[PDB]
């Protein structure tokens, strides 16, 4: 018969300084930390693959 | 006492297909035919420099 602890869940940092525990949940509420202006995709493959 | 021909300016090229002389109007006006989302730079330097 033994005891078992339990340790508190952490926390991530995102936008606005806010803070949760899935990151799920941060990124549709708040943000993400630094932001971008947009990502410039390069394709490689079949035309198929790019379709 | 001899001749001379003139040549016609060239016109360069730009966003909706607009023809224009001077790069700096039609840039003005129509602008660049690419879309970049934006421009993230990385300064070198004394903070002075940065500053």
């Amino acid at each position: 018969m033994k005891e078992l602890i339990y340790i508190e869940e952490p926390k991530i940092l995102f936008a606005h300084g806010q803070k949760c525990t899935d990151a799920r949940d941060g990124l549709a509420l708040f943000g993400p930390l630094n932001n971008l202006y947009g990502i410039k995709s390069g394709v490689i493959g079949t035309k198929q693959g790019l379709k």
